[PDB]
DNA sequence: GTCTGCATTCCTC
DNA sequence: GAGGAATGCAGAC
């Protein structure tokens, strides 16, 4: 037998995983269960021919901020060791077990579209981390789901992110010899026969066979060459899409990036470098100090890296001298020495940012630029990086003594310090009228960090954490309703609402957080055999009782009152391929019901349940509490009205199940 | 309060 | 109009 662990975010994204064997693999012989109160687990037999093999996959919900903070030890910390700097967290983590030890296989994230803007590069700092280790690197994205106007569901035109995005992928695996890609899989919203921008869009971009080829290769130890270089080529027919789809006059041509992909020339010695130049675009309410003339300093040099308007360029060389004399006479910089440091003979990429917001706070999207400029220029190019928005005045204070303090409790500080050679600052500063002028030679600092990895050391996750939580809770909820109670029907969470209505499966894509009165449930099950109406019941699930807000009960029937109102997302016959929707659905064709879910340790009275059902509105309490001795999840269904004490009732005959092990659980009542 | 994930509006060319 | 610049809320701590 070979074991493997799945080391998720959540219950959802370790199952993502599993769907994902599952697509290719038809097991002879499937089992379900838990290895302990947090660890789900999944057993298959299946063949290849004559060939049997024996897998079980370990689950381990909620990955640690820390070294021990909910599991003993950090599976991030294998990470780290490889060099993955940055405090970034892919989606799943999947290991082997061999000799007491976990090996990590790859990483992988999911995507429910593919962004576009500042937010395609928004968590960049996820794909260079872990792409400089030498673990494999799956960003997995669904092309395409539709952006809405979340007051009456329509439509908003189809937005792409930059060629140079997808493009950052491959050229990180050519810069670190890893495999790091990005794979699109067709989204329910993929309908070129109603949307011009898909015209000429090659379907056979699509991974997901591709995807499940590789995971199952991996599992098994075999050589992945063939299937990644499969997986490379679509990766880079998406960028020709995109880039087939730009005007050519400010963005590289598909025969630029071709010609970069082929090896024939670098990106930053492209022979028609500088037909555009880098053209930095910064709002007249964010000027201040010198700006202003410094990105005309930067115009006056520069070419443009992929794109006149992203927030990068390069100043060739042959002008580094003339742009360094010139940003020296703006800022008065005389110091000799400091000049012959600024004046190596070498390319440089500059890349100027706001960086904060005008209270201080950092901008999530420029954590990712340095990141992206590293995937697409390689780390070892010298970066200048130019911040231009308010520091508060604990910022430039830890700037002037310790940057290294600053970086390690910032995210985006800690972007700058870990990337840039130079560091120059025109920043108002928060509480004062002036501006303040820094230039930093961080050179010799981002050379030590890039060779920073932290203690050597094997690792073997106990699957029993600190204490259990609201991931607990999601992870017994999800089980129960999922394999061990009859109800086939997908449900819903939080990337989408499906109901099942005749022999037709409605869905309900990009899922506000909330609506007027509503809030999104944690999870909603559909169940078709205990009244003549499908019952669909809306959980929330918090780690204690106190924790649910007042009229929460009441606002997840409101939420899923708000999604009636509008016709579905998409729609297909079980039976039968998903369509944009066409009919509303029909509220009173419905039973809806509420339910807070959460961790309690037998310190609820009749008195306090009463209290509780009084400031939810819930119409059904499910409280869970572990056992240690034997392990146990002891689980207590408290109906408010008949309707769930019906619900209860159903729950507790039909707790049997062919596939998963229910010796884990003991239903109270 | 600070940090980070999420995602929508604003503004330049 | 295209698309990058710029922005704040929320949850956990
Ligand atoms: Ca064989
Ligand atoms: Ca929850
Ligand atoms: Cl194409």
């Amino acid at each position: 037998m070979n074991v493997f662990r799945i080391h998720g975010d959540n219950i959802i994204e370790c199952e993502r995983v599993i769907d994902l064997i599952l697509s290719k693999i038809n097991p002879q012989k499937v089992k379900r269960g838990f290895i302990s109160l947090s660890c789900p687990f999944i057993e298959i037999i299946f063949k290849e021919g004559h060939d049997y093999f024996h897998w079980r996959f370990d689950m381990f919900p909620g990955f640690n901020k820390n070294t021990n903070d909910r599991w003993n030890s950090n599976i991030l910390d294998l990470l780290s060791q490889k060099g993955s700097f940055l405090y970034e967290t892919p989606d799943v983590i999947i290991t082997s077990l061999n000799n007491g030890k976990e090996e990590i296989l790859m990483a992988i994230v999911f995507c429910s579209a593919l962004q576009a803007g500042n937010q395609a590069w928004q968590r960049s700092g996820r794909a260079y981390s872990v792409g400089r280790t030498g673990y494999p690197y799956i960003y997995i994205v669904d092309f395409v789901k539709y952006e809405l106007n979340n007051s009456d569901r329509s439509r908003k035109n189809l937005r792409f992110p930059n060629p140079a995005i997808p493009y950052s992928y491959i050229s990180h695996s050519k810069n670190t010899g890893n495999f790091i890609v990005q794979a699109y899989f067709r989204g329910e919203e993929y309908q070129p026969k109603y949307d011009k921008k898909l015209k000429f869009f090659d379907e056979t971009i699509f991974a997901e066979d591709d995807i499940a080829d590789y995971i199952i290769a991996k599992l098994q130890h075999r050589d992945t060459s063939n299937i990644e270089q499969l997986l490379i080529n679509k990766n880079l027919k998406m960028v020709e899409f995109l880039s087939k789809n730009t005007k050519n006059d400010n963005n590289f041509t598909y025969s630029e990036w071709e010609s970069i992909y082929n090896g024939t020339y670098r990106i930053t010695n492209l022979p028609s470098l500088g037909r555009f130049k880098f053209r930095k675009k910064i709002a007249e309410k964010s000027l201040s100090g010198k700006v202003k003339e410094f990105n005309n300093i930067v115009q006056r040099y520069s070419v443009g890296l992929a794109s006149s308007d992203l927030p990068f360029g390069v100043i060739r060389k042959e002008s580094r001298n003339d742009f360094i004399n010139d940003v020296c006479k703006l800022y008065n910089i005389n110091d000799m020495k400091i000049i012959k440091e600024l004046k190596e003979d070498a390319d440089l990429i500059v890349c100027m940012l706001k960086g904060f917001k005008p209270r201080g706070d950092d901008n999530r999207p420029d954590r990712g630029a340095l990141p992206l400029v590293a995937m697409l220029a390689g780390e070892n190019a010298q970066i200048f990086t130019f911040i231009y928005g308010p520091l508060i005045k604990g910022a430039i204070n830890l700037i002037d003594q310790d940057i290294n303090k600053l970086a390690k409790r910032n995210g985006l500080w800690k972007s700058f310090v870990s990337l840039s050679d130079f560091i120059v600052l025109d920043c108002p500063i928060i509480g004062e009228s002036y501006n303040e002028f820094r230039l930093i030679i961080n050179k010799n600092n981002k050379e030590s960090i890039l060779r920073k990895t932290s203690k050597q050391q094997n690792i073997l996750v106990d699957p029993t954490p600190n204490h259990y939580q609201e991931n607990d809770v999601d992870t017994v909820i999800y089980s129960i309703f999922k394999y061990i109670v009859p109800n086939n029907p997908p449900g819903g969470d939080w990337s989408g609402l499906s109901i099942i209505r005749n022999g037709h499966e409605f869905r309900w894509l990009s899922l506000p957080r909330v609506s007027e009165n509503g809030k999104r449930p944690d999870h909603v099950i559909q169940i078709l055999d205990l009244f003549e109406k499908p019952l669909l019941l809306s959980i929330e699930s918090k780690e204690k009782p106190n924790d649910l807000e007042p009229k929460i009960g009441v606002q997840l029937i409101k939420y899923i009152e708000y999604l009636f109102d509008f016709t579905p997302s998409v729609q297909r016959k079980i039976a039968g391929n998903w369509e944009f929707g066409n009919k509303s659905l029909v509220p009173n064709d419905f039973i809806l019901l509420s339910a807070g879910a959460f961790i309690d340790y037998d310190n609820l009275t009749e008195n306090d349940y009463e209290k509780i059902f009084e400031v939810t509105g819930c119409d059904l309490l499910i409280a869970i509490k572990n056992q240690n001795n034997p392990q146990k999840w002891v689980i207590k269904f408290k109906p408010k009205n008949t309707i769930a004490e019906k619900l209860v009732n159903y729950i507790k005959l039909n707790f049997k199940s062919n596939i998963f092990d229910t010796g884990f659980f003991h239903i109270e009542g």
